[PDB]
């Protein structure tokens, strides 16, 4: 198993509502693939490195968690998919939040 945070990157159009959804679907996938969610956070809006679907800004996600490093793949291919998705980012945690 390894601990790793969980970057996402979601439509700047979305509504208070629709960013919880996603949030909330988001979560739902990863435990789907063996994950255990340790920590959530709403980042908030941000100006990209680059603009993604002609916006130069995302709304962002971050999740902390531990899972089977063989799912993770997986996982960032059906998250990259998602229509409200931007840009998905997996890396492994340096300095895990207690």
């Amino acid at each position: 198993m390894r601990r790793y945070e969980v970057n996402i990157v979601l439509n700047p159009n979305l509504d208070q509502s629709q960013l919880a959804l996603e949030k909330e679907i988001i979560q739902r996938a990863l435990e789907n693939y063996g994950a255990r969610v340790e920590k959530v956070a709403i980042l908030g809006l941000r100006r990209l490195a680059y603009p993604i679907a002609k916006d130069p800004q995302g709304y962002f996600l971050w999740y902390q968690v531990e899972m089977p490093e063989d799912r993770v793949n997986d996982l960032a291919r059906e998250l990259r998919i998602r229509d409200n998705v931007r840009r998905v980012m997996v890396v492994k945690s340096q300095e895990p939040f207690l």
